[PDB]
């Protein structure tokens, strides 16, 4: 009927209702119950109105602890073992006293083993630096259990960087210093992190992507698995998660040496000593890890709803988010799955009245995402050939909240204008903004730098299910949540990240009581999907990619100019890239201009025009992918070989330049940079020629 | 105006005329004259009617001999050198007495050097077997100049396989046994091969593809070259071409041992002895190679004509062939470039009358093709992003003749019906077929096996410029020449292959005097291009790919069943592949059925339908390419890792199974096969799902 009709049908009492139906039971990927909910969402979506809706399943390498011989850490001495055994679970949150299946905190895909040894504290594991700083104090971690605190680099590396040091095992704990909001209680009546609360998470290093055994190809029934030994990124030494009341007891007896800088202190009731083993009455004392987990090929299910387009049924607009959780999924991911759920119900409500989108809309409820985005990925490995030629845009939908302090958006420069324009025509739920545009609300609370006349839109890359569609296939995409003030709280995710206490009540009673915020994100998300899958000419605006590219070039250029001498020494130019960028900007100009003058009456032209737009995003994908990582192919946006969080764009160049100073062979060193500058340039140029007049 | 109008405008007196204008001067790729002709064809095409026409150029690693210190081989003894020095050129053919620039026979990209050593004859170099048969007679070729005869495996390997034996250098000669048509004279009044005639050719091993220095990326002005040392497939020991009058003198004094089988005899006025060095009065005698050639980064030019479509200007149909020759290019490639030339002139003639093709037609005159398909490739490396999403079909056009005995076609099963249907409505030039369809002529003279009710259509793969478009990008394509009787002459190419005597007169006076054949191929070629770039629904017919796939599976399946025991031992099934094939066939069925029922009135559907067709060919491309060769990505058709000429389809599986008997680790051995069967299957299946109902 019309955009409005759609939005207006999105009620909060439903998303609230839904969140509740999804939170009561543990839905660990592969579990006998995650499957029941799969079936549920399947059935429920057919009822709302979807045309097609089925389960996509793959046999994926998953991993769980042995219910019989539980995992834990402890301290040993003169043949004495019992000396303090770790928690065997997390104190079940309130109402969830007697609830079967809650799985004991555990690092996924950890190798079996019961290693004995001294400990060596490490600021958030090897942020590279931190372990590249054990030479400043003679420390051969080899044969020593390194304990590190979550934060900074994605935990995987923490474990891997830990292997490159010699580690015998890894103790990863959630330190208050990082995520423990100043001035709040511990979950029950908290909102913050309880001492017994542990943060689950997987330690796979699938740099690129896939099930650790089916790289490039689907984990279908007739597939050929690799074999643990030759798998993809499995850790080589045991790993286990600790709560801080529990981390303290370990860091307590910790008897090391001079803790480098003042940053290595995690604000705990103890002194942060790095040095090996314990001291004093504790000298024969040593920590022992007990991990008895097994990796199993498990069947996983993806729910895939389908709403046939009316005009361009061969063009796909995807709205997807994972359903598989770690325990209940208060926020991650149920807080998002419900929004999706309402969004479908609404489109469904609309299909029943006799309406269809211009383009086709696909809804997915990914599985195994907490185990390495397995679900979404393998389904895409499978349908590349179609997404590749039909993928229009992909909108991801995991957690919907993190705060009350405004809207958060991440997306391909193509969808900026869309986000902008849409958000302007949307009611702001924020407190103190009666009848104010969501845009107004959003802008004021987090002004986009450089041109604060508008909202801050960040980049995608690395993380949720969108990873595949964006950094591997090249499908324009974005995400949108509700977050905290970027200055009051400086830390990463929300406290209680992958913890037990991530429960329904936690949201309803501390985050979004009225569910305003959830409803908003829902309108935001909905709109995107809607516009994308229904607006005559695609909601993309190439000009923006121009604008950003320049900035990108400048930023990367100045990184290189941090060696003005070495640059002229080895003849390292940048005109090429900057050139390419230039034309892109000039080429995009004319295309945009040319986009308004054509008579939208003639389809083929419209289409031809549209495909230029659709495929532009794909134009930035280099088939050969990045260096030693083939599943990251987005020349522009893509995880940096090195620091994935503190990274930039033009990863190729960045990694090339990263720490070039101490590069042993000064010549090849710049050859590489001098090289990526080339590719980056080539790509930008080619990406541009796309928008250049066909024929 | 109409298909006919086009064909009827193709006159023989022009193609004849053209061939003459292109043959009078040496156009070695990169030469100051190959560039003049580039400019010529550029100008000439604009005049015929093309809308756009420009030069695409890249700086490519080429290679030529030193005009001052000429290359040659010879025999040495007790400090005596002069003992028989090789020919320093080929006796200039007739009228071409005083013609500057004729380049002395030479193996391209050969390393410098003047090695001394005994010789060791080898049946057509290591067909693998031949060198894998020097153990049956204690022979460490190490530090020994191996001389081998062109034939069987593509010369590159001959040289490489020669390196794996220890070779110090390589003497490659054109032996009569193989190509010397029984019952003909030596060129001048010949048609056959003169004794002094030498066959040029490059020895690069670009398995995948590209300029040996710009792999994956264009050899544009700002590119970053690799560096000889770390180049792609350069030989590591000198190589030089010999004529047989000259090969004899070397094989003459040849004093070896027991020449294995009876096949190692090249019908020369001498006994074919393998064994090291010479015998008798010749014992201190040893051959010395003198190669002083240099590899240089040379500018190359590609002429690219453009005829804007009228409806689908974003969809490309390409007609292309190389222009760069080795000396004059009697046949290869001028014999084809003229056909193209006439074809353009005709379409041009037609554009001027106020007509345009539905789809866009692109005409290319590739450069550097004799040096490693460099021209075509690098232009494609550059425009992948467009061909990838707009490439409809690519028709190659090198030599147009090889015989008088009927038509030859090679092409993606998709274009069979097109070739069939087109050829039926075409006049047959053959002698003894007055008013008979070219189809009739063609069928009768070479019946397609299995279903002889129709013409034999062979597969593409490895060779001419189409390599890129087909085995790397995945663009449906084909070729068409006029060849010899497949039974009267059993050898490979035509005598005088890459020789001097490949001259205009050679064609006009021995091959196609009236130019009937050239005109035909021209209509054949034209038609393809025409239909493809103008017929409403694409001239493709997926059903055929079904039919062929089965056959392929069967054939490969039976190769595996050559070990019924080992198969059950290691659980090696084939149901998956056969399954996939099944559905493909079933899926294609419905798509085809579904293709006739839709109302061709509604464009978008037509288009959606069309893209299914267009992209099907691309559906068979595995991004990860084949094992240790990333530029060969066509799961179905693609050079076999091992025997490139005597190879099959499903290369993955084939190579996996090839010589599995003597595979050291019997377990991993089948793991690999058990693996490719998987991928092949996956691909076939995925390739099929493409044709499955969108949305
Ligand atoms: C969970 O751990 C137990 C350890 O008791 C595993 O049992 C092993 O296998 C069988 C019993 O299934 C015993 O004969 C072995 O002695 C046990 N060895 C070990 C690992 O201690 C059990 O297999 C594990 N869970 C399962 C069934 O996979
Ligand atoms: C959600 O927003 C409310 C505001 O409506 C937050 O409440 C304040 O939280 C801060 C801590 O950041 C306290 O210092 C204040 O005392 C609280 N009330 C005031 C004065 O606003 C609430 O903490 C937020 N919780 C989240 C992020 O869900
Ligand atoms: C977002 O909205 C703005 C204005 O509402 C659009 O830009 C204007 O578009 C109209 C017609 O589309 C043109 O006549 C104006 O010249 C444009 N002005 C500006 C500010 O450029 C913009 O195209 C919209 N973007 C999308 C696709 O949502
Ligand atoms: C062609 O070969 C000659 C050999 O005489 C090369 O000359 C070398 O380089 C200079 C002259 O250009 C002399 O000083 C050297 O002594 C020569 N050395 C060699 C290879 O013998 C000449 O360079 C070659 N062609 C070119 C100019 O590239
Ligand atoms: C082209 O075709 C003619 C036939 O029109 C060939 O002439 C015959 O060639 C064979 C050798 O294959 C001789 O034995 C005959 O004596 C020739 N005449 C007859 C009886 O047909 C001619 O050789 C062919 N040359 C090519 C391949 O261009
Ligand atoms: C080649 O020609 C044949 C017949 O001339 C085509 O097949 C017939 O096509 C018509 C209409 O297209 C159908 O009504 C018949 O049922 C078809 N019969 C057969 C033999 O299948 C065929 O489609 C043509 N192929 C192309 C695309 O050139
Ligand atoms: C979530 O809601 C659905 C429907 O509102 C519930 O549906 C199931 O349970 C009902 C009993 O309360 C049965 O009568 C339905 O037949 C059954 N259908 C489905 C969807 O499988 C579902 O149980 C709710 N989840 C819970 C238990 O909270
Ligand atoms: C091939 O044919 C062309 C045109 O028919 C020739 O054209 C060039 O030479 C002419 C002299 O014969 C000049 O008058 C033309 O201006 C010039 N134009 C071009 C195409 O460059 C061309 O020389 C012929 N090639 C030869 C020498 O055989
Ligand atoms: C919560 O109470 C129940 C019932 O008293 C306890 O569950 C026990 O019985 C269940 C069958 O109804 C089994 O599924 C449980 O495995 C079993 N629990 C034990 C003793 O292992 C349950 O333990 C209580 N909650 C807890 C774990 O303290
Ligand atoms: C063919 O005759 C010519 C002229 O007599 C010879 O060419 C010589 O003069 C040319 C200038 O017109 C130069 O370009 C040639 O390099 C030069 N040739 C020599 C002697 O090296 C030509 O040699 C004769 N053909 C041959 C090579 O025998
Ligand atoms: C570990 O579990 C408890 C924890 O305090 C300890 O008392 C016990 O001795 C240890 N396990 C055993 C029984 O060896
Ligand atoms: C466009 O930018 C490219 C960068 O690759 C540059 O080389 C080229 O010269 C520019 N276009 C023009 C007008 O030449
Ligand atoms: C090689 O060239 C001729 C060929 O017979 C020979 O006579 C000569 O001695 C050799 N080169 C020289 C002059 O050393
Ligand atoms: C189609 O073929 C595939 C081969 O991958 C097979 O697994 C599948 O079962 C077939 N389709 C059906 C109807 O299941
Ligand atoms: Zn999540
Ligand atoms: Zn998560
Ligand atoms: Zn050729
Ligand atoms: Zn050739």
């Amino acid at each position: 009927h019309n955009m409005k009709a759609f939005l207006d049908e999105l009620k909060a009492e439903n998303i609230k209702k839904f969140l509740y139906n999804f939170t009561q039971i543990p839905h660990l990927a592969g579990t006998e119950q995650n499957f029941q909910l799969a079936k549920q969402i399947q059935s429920q979506w057919k009822e709302f109105g979807l045309d097609s809706v089925e389960l996509a399943h793959y046999d994926v390498l998953l991993s769980y602890p042995n219910k019989t011989h539980p995992n834990y850490i402890s301290i040993i001495n003169e043949d004495g073992n019992e000396i303090f055994n770790t928690s065997l679970f997390e104190p079940p949150p309130p109402g969830y006293e007697n609830v079967s299946d809650i799985v004991p905190p555990f690092s996924a895909f950890s190798p079996q083993g019961m290693p004995e040894g001294d400990l060596v504290y490490v600021n958030y594991a090897r942020t590279e630096d931190f372990f590249k700083l054990e030479r400043d104090m003679k420390i051969n971690c080899s044969g020593k259990i390194v304990i590190a605190r979550y934060g900074k680099v994605f935990r995987g590396n923490k474990v891997k960087n830990a292997q490159l040091a010699g580690a015998k095992g890894v103790i990863l704990y959630s330190d208050p210093a990082d995520y423990f909001a100043p001035g709040v209680k511990s979950y029950p009546d908290g909102w913050n992190l309880p001492g017994g609360g542990v943060q689950r998470g997987n330690i796979l290093n699938l740099n690129g992507a896939g099930d650790p055994l089916t790289p490039g190809y689907p984990a279908n029934e007739y597939a050929y698995r690799r074999g643990i030994a030759e798998a993809v990124g499995l850790p080589s030494i045991p790993v286990h998660p600790i709560g801080y009341y529990d981390a303290q007891k370990l860091l307590e007896k910790m008897g090391g040496s001079a803790p480098p800088d003042s940053s290595w202190r995690g604000s705990l009731k103890v002194p942060y000593n790095v040095g090996p083993g314990f001291t004093g009455n504790f000298s024969t004392q040593k920590v022992k890890m007990h991990i008895h987990s097994t990796n199993e090929v498990t069947r996983i299910y993806n729910v895939i709803g389908t709403l046939r387009g009316a005009v361009e049924p061969d063009r796909y607009v995807i709205l997807g988010g994972h359903r598989d959780s770690w325990v209940f999924g208060g926020i991650d991911p149920q807080s998002g799955a419900a929004v999706v759920h309402e969004i479908v119900r609404s489109f469904g409500t609309l299909k029943k009245e006799g309406w269809r989108p211009r383009r086709t809309i696909l809804f997915a409820s990914w599985d195994a995402e907490e185990f390495g985005l397995l679900g979404s990925t393998e389904w895409a490995e499978e349908n590349s050939r179609l997404l590749q030629e039909r993928g229009v845009a992909y909108i991801n939908a995991d957690s919907s909240i993190e705060g009350n302090y405004t809207l958060r958006v991440d997306c391909t420069p193509l969808m900026y204008s869309l986000v902008h324009n849409l958000t302007k025509e949307l009611k702001s739920p924020d407190e103190g903004f009666e009848g104010k545009s969501l845009y107004e609300s959003w802008t004021k609370k987090s002004p986009s730098p450089e041109f604060s006349g508008m909202p801050r839109i960040s980049k995608l890359g690395s993380g949720n299910d969108f990873e595949v569609f964006f950094q591997r296939l090249g499908i324009a995409s974005g995400r949108a949540r509700y977050t905290k003030n970027w200055e009051t709280n400086k830390f990463s995710g929300y406290p209680l990240y992958h913890s037990v206490y991530e429960t329904y009540e936690l949201v309803e009673k501390f985050y979004d009581p009225m569910f305003k915020y959830h409803l908003t994100v829902a309108q935001v998300r909905g709109g995107m999907v809607f516009e994308l899958a229904n607006s005559i000419v695609l909601p993309f605006d190439c000009r923006d990619y121009a604008v950003v590219l320049r900035k990108y070039a400048d930023k990367i250029y100045s990184i290189s100019m941090k060696h003005p001498q070495e640059m002229k020494t080895y003849s390292v130019s940048f005109d090429s890239l900057f050139s390419a960028v230039k034309n892109f900007t000039e080429i995009a100009s004319k295309f945009s201009e040319r986009l308004q003058d054509f008579d939208k009456s003639n389809p083929i032209v419209l289409r031809m025009m549209n495909d230029q737009l659709m495929f532009l995003e794909r134009a930035f994908i280099d088939p050969l992918g990045l260096p030693d990582r083939p599943f990251y192919r987005h020349v522009i946006y893509a995880p940096s070989s090195h620091n994935k969080y503190a990274g930039e764009s033009f990863p190729g160049i960045y990694d090339a330049l990263f720490d070039i100073e101490s590069k042993v062979d000064p010549s090849k060193a710049w050859g590489e940079v001098k090289r990526q500058i080339y590719v980056a340039a080539f790509t930008v140029q080619a990406a541009a020629e796309t928008l250049s007049e066909v024929a």
